[PDB]
């Protein structure tokens, strides 16, 4: 475990997209933007992204898309109202930086705070509604999924704690949410791309006082889970056994996400220290769809 140091100075790092060639977009959710960090130590900036850009995945055109939870307010809290325009589904063009906004409610119901996201193998988009806080109460969490072609948005979980890490496993047969204030992971078994059948269970539930955050899954199908309060990488398999856990320095240590060679480098988000980080990994990462397969 050779850890390096990509980047610093980033305003709350998360979301990270790590390309083939060993580059990293990945959003800045305080600075409200989507960067680009080179491996030569250069880091431009994307596209500015207002609101609260907090997790990003390639798609099927080229382009990136992001979970927008709307905005927070400043480490993150409840944002105060003027701070606060909405969560959505956004997609940015890599080349213009054209902003484009998809979803902003499902069925009658707004989108509260989209934190993080997923593709299935035919163009589907899952992603996690972590909620918003206000003073005195707390949205519930969901998982939604946005059918191939962005034709259609669907309810598929809610009424959890709030929902932040999400992934698919190899096979795309089971989907996993993590709940962030009980540091669990949730398995959804799918009866088909999109759908979840009965509705689901936690598989590991950390002790202590750790809390979750995003995730990637393994070649292997274990999930590993960026835990907050105790700053690691929470290795879950897929039968919720705690594999292990690898200490990172940040107690705010938010997503991981693979890449490099075989996919065994792992490249996280310290957004405490402002710090994208890169990792050697025992086991190679699942290849991302429309990213690395
Ligand atoms: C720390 C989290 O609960 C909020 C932001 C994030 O998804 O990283
Ligand atoms: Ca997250
Ligand atoms: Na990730």
């Amino acid at each position: 475990s050779n850890v390096r140091v990509l980047a610093t100075d980033l305003a709350f790092p998360e979301g990270p997209v790590v390309m083939p060639d060993g580059s990293v977009v990945l959003v800045e959710i305080r600075a409200q933007q989507l960067t680009r960090v080179w491996p030569d130590g250069r880091k431009e900036v994307v596209a500015k992204v207002p609101g609260g850009p907090n997790g990003a995945a390639l798609g099927p055109d080229g382009k990136m898309y992001i979970c927008n939870n709307g905005g927070f307010g400043w480490m993150p809290g409840a944002p105060a109202p003027h701070e606060y325009i909405g969560g959505s589904i956004q997609r940015v063009d890599l080349q213009s930086g054209e902003v484009e906004t998809l979803f902003d409610k499902c069925g009658e119901h707004p989108l509260k705070g989209p934190n993080d996201l997923v593709f299935d193998k035919h163009g589907g988009l899952w992603f996690t509604d972590l909620g918003k806080r206000r003073a005195r109460d707390m949205d519930v969490g969901a998982a939604y999924y946005i059918k191939p072609g962005m034709t259609e948005i669907t309810e598929q979980v809610f009424g959890t704690l709030p929902l932040n890490g999400i992934g698919l496993s190899p096979d795309e047969a089971t989907m996993y949410a993590a709940e962030t204030p009980t540091g669990r992971l949730w398995a959804f078994d799918l009866s088909g791309p999109g759908e979840v059948k009965p509705k689901g269970k936690p598989i590991c539930g950390l002790g202590g006082y750790q809390m979750f955050d995003s995730l990637a899954v393994e070649a292997s199908g274990n999930v590993c889970v960026a835990t907050l309060v105790s700053g690691c990488i929470s290795v879950i398999a897929p039968d919720g056994t705690l594999v292990e856990q690898v200490p990172t320095g940040d107690r705010v240590t938010t997503n991981i996400a693979f890449g490099g060679p075989d996919l065994k480098t792992a490249y996280i988000t310290l957004s405490g220290k402002g710090e994208l980080i890169a990792m050697d990994w025992s086991r190679p990462g699942l290849p991302l769809n429309f990213l690395n397969k």
